[PDB]
RNA sequence: GGAAGAAGAGUUUAUUCAGAUAGAUUUGUCCGGACAAAUCUAUCUGAAUAAACUCUUCUUCGCUGGAGCAGCCCCCGAUUUGUGGGGUGAUUACAGC
């Protein structure tokens, strides 16, 4: 249809559908995959075969180049003339034949019509409308295809066969509708959290909700483990930079045995981290050279509570300096002070002669434990498990014998003790007993009893007759106070320095040292003022108990659970508002909204509302000062919380049609002086126009080109007289509108 | 009616997503017309993360010496997890039979 004599202003439609596809590149660069994946990436099943599946995956970053050529070509009248034509042998050219058959073979699969072709045919290397608008179906959503795909473009008038050439064309197309990016990570932590947060605490629940006898995790689930050390380590790592946790993974007498070993590596997403009774190590590299440490949660929590503050980073440095304080104690040992006492370990502190216990103390303070503890177990005889009282049953004979029991010969025994088959540990004693390596006593008290309790109450009653029988050295030898100390102190000292620990409670006394409020304080006040404006989705009926006093029962673990949650809260929080580089910062959270607030007016009422899934990046969205621009010069009148909905449905529609009218006129006004006169605002530089008006002008028009626009005011006008001096003129309503 | 770890096989519970099917509202295109987007309300498939519950296979379950600056427990107080004072015959970033 006249495709290389459309030329001039005729034809400028394709010049804005180019340029919204070069800014839809640089949102993101994956939407040609994406495009060409539409139905195989969230679906169990690919129509694409396997080598062009291939193809498609290997071919990246080519495409672009070719985009931003046809559009340079579109672009200007005069120069790029040979940019159309391309050559057969390209593989883009095989890529998309292969898409546009699979496409009309799966619009053939409707079977209403198959009498006339599809016309999608390049003329040899010369390529028509047909190719550019399928090749510019990607890198745009639907409504700017229909709208290039109307009376502009000749396809468009209505046959039999219009319906087809529709529906195939647009196949490949994206709707402008969310299509969200749902298999992010942070958006998988984010959902995740807030299911688990979403539990009722297993104590509460065993009362309030609690039963007499006791579906599980059917209508009311019970949080049976907490993860919040899991979360914390992610958004720590998030944060920073420096920061690293250690990582555990297997692989491979007690030699060659496989045993865990702590590694740094972040290479593989198998490795789970090293928490073991809530002890982590972290590592610190800057500067010189890395260190590393131990903390508990204790350490741990402070830390992540006093990064979302913003003074985090500066918290770090001051963990970088730590290990050096120590050195200088280690050498001042006599002459420092009590604070520095307090950090140094016992056994240092002892050689010097500060700390030693008198032995006496130490023999009264470990028998009575001792005999605590085994009269304990005398009353917990039928609650113990299989197996702790098998080990306890098998410690008296291991200890009674005088020869170590070898390794091997432990399991078989375990074994047929928890069996029950007792008859097999007296097969057993017995066979011991002749080469005499137990005593003959345990054989002759063990035959008698016949069940695991019976024989668990005679050891505990040999062991408290023992335990009662008056001082002696055997009574040192059994409570293992007799051990003596055979090695050097150098050593010891080097092991410490190579292994330290963080005194418990250090972070507390460097910045919060005025505080008289406790942690829940602390949290709930940065929770009302900072801006966090929530709260958990349980009621305070589950966080405490009124029947039972406020100290007394149960109730203070859960008060602590409620001040470590919400603080999880946050986190949460951070996981979503950092998709966005652009925004983000400026965004306040409310009440299940996020809220971007525009000033305008002193009185601030220009804020805008997304809901959580509309923050989501779905293809309407843009960056931040472009939608105050916009809301400023377009639709004064309406004030107030406005949703996305409204502004998206006024403005652009009011931008694109001043833009068109605009890029047209120009585009006439360029050709009509360069016929006149017989590239880089050359003319614009011809113009006896002031160079600030020269300026002006090509700043408005590149402006309206690059779909964001920044100009003042006076800026538009100077263009509109301008471009009336040239004799042609158009009134788009610009100002006040 | 044994405990932990690993590999594997599943099972069902609650939130998200993609492609399709209807209803209302609303906007803009064409010579009253159909169409094109959107926001809510129901329908059908499929996919991913999390929690719990069964089954199969395997692996380890000892003794000696140093460490309690870290993790647990009792006194003493408290809108509560405290650089207030006392224990823990070791839980291990480890070394030897």
């Amino acid at each position: 249809l006249s495709i290389d004599e459309y030329q001039g202003a005729r034809k400028w439609c394709f010049t804005i559908a180019f340029n919204k596809a070069l800014v839809n590149r640089d949102k993101n660069d994956g939407l040609f995959v994406e495009s060409l994946l539409r139905h195989e990436k969230y679906s169990k099943h690919d129509w694409y075969d396997e080598d062009t599946r291939a193809l498609i995956k290997c071919s990246t970053q080519a495409a672009n180049a070719k985009a931003e050529a046809l559009a340079n070509y579109f672009s200007a009248y005069r120069h790029s003339p040979g940019c159309l034509t391309f050559t057969a042998e390209d593989e883009l050219r095989t890529i998309m034949e292969r898409a546009y058959e699979r496409a009309i073979f799966e619009c053939r699969r409707r079977e209403t019509e198959v009498i006339i072709e599809f016309p999608s045919l390049f003329e040899g290397d010369r390529i028509t409308t047909a190719g550019v608008v399928f090749f510019v179906s990607f890198f745009v959503e639907r409504r700017v295809l229909d709208r290039l795909y109307g009376a502009v473009s000749g396809l468009k008038k209505n046959e039999g066969q219009y319906k087809l050439t529709r529906k195939a064309l647009s196949m490949y197309c994206l709707k402008d509708s969310r299509f969200t990016k749902a298999w992010d990570k942070r958006v998988l932590l984010f959902r995740d959290i807030l299911a688990q947060l979403g539990r009722i605490p297993a104590e509460a629940y065993e009362y309030y909700h609690g039963e007499q006898g006791d579906d599980n995790e059917g209508t009311n689930p019970k949080r049976h483990k907490d993860k919040f050390i899991e979360f914390a380590l992610h958004y720590l790592e998030a944060q920073h930079s420096e920061i690293c946790f250690g990582r555990r993974h297997i692989v491979r007498k007690h030699r060659t045995k496989g045993k865990v070993v702590v590694d740094f590596s972040k290479k593989d997403e198998d490795q789970s981290y090293y928490i073991s009774k809530n002890n982590v190590i972290v590592r610190i590299d800057k500067n010189a050279g890395p260190r590393s440490y131990r903390m508990g949660l204790n350490e741990l929590k402070y830390l992540v509570l006093l990064s979302l503050q913003g003074k985090g980073d500066d918290a770090i440095a001051k963990l970088y300096r730590y290990r050096q304080h120590v050195e200088n104690i280690l050498d001042v040992v006599k002459v420092t002070d009590k604070d520095n006492h307090v950090f140094l370990p016992r056994f240092v502190l002892e050689q010097h002669g500060i700390g030693r216990k008198a032995f006496k103390q130490r023999i009264d303070g470990r028998v009575k434990h001792v005999r605590g503890v085994w009269e304990k177990k005398k009353a917990a005889t039928n609650e113990m498990t299989l197996h702790e009282k098998a080990r306890d049953i098998l410690q008296y004979v291991n200890e009674n014998c005088t020869r170590s029991f070898n390794p091997g010969e432990y399991n078989r025994l375990l074994v047929c003790l928890v069996g029950k088959d007792v008859e097999n540990f007296q097969a057993g004693l017995k066979r011991l007993q002749l080469a005499e390596r137990i005593d003959g006593r345990v054989y002759s008290i063990f035959a008698q009893t016949s069940t695991i309790n019976e024989m668990h109450q005679v050891v505990c009653d040999q062991i408290l007759n023992r335990l009662c029988r008056i001082g002696d050295q055997k009574l040192y030898d059994y409570v293992g106070l007799g051990k003596k100390d055979e090695i050097d102190y150098k050593q010891k000292v080097a092991w410490f320095k190579e292994h330290i620990s963080i005194r418990r409670g250090f972070l507390r006394k460097k910045f919060w040292y005025d505080s008289k409020k406790g942690f829940a304080k602390l949290v709930e006040e940065h929770l009302e003022s900072g801006g966090g404006q929530r709260d958990v989705g349980l009621d305070k009926k589950y966080y405490h108990i009124d029947a039972i006093g406020r100290f007394e029962g149960a109730n203070p673990a859960l008060y602590e659970t409620l001040a470590r949650d919400r603080l999880c809260l946050m986190m949460a929080q951070y996981f979503l508002g950092s998709v966005r580089k652009e925004l983000g910062n400026k965004i306040v959270w409310s009440n299940d909204s996020i809220e971007l607030p525009v000033e305008g007016s002193v009185g601030n009422e220009k804020s805008i509302v997304f809901s959580v899934s509309d923050y989501g990046k779905l293809y309407v969205l843009d960056d931040a000062e472009f939608l105050g621009r916009i809301c400023e010069y377009f639709m004064p009148h309406e004030k107030g919380k406005i949703r996305y909905h409204t502004v998206y449905e006024k403005g652009f529609r009011a931008y694109n049609d001043l833009q068109k009218k605009c890029v047209e006129a120009v585009l006439a006004f360029e050709e009509k002086v360069v016929k006149a006169k017989k590239d880089f605002r050359e003319i614009l530089a011809q113009t006896m126009c002031k160079e600030a008006e020269k300026t002006a002008v090509n700043k408005v028009a590149r402006a309206f080109f690059a779909h964001h626009l920044k100009f003042v005011i006076d800026e538009f006008g100077l263009f509109s007289d301008v471009m009336k001096k040239y004799g042609i003129e158009k009134e788009w309503k610009f100002p006040v509108k």
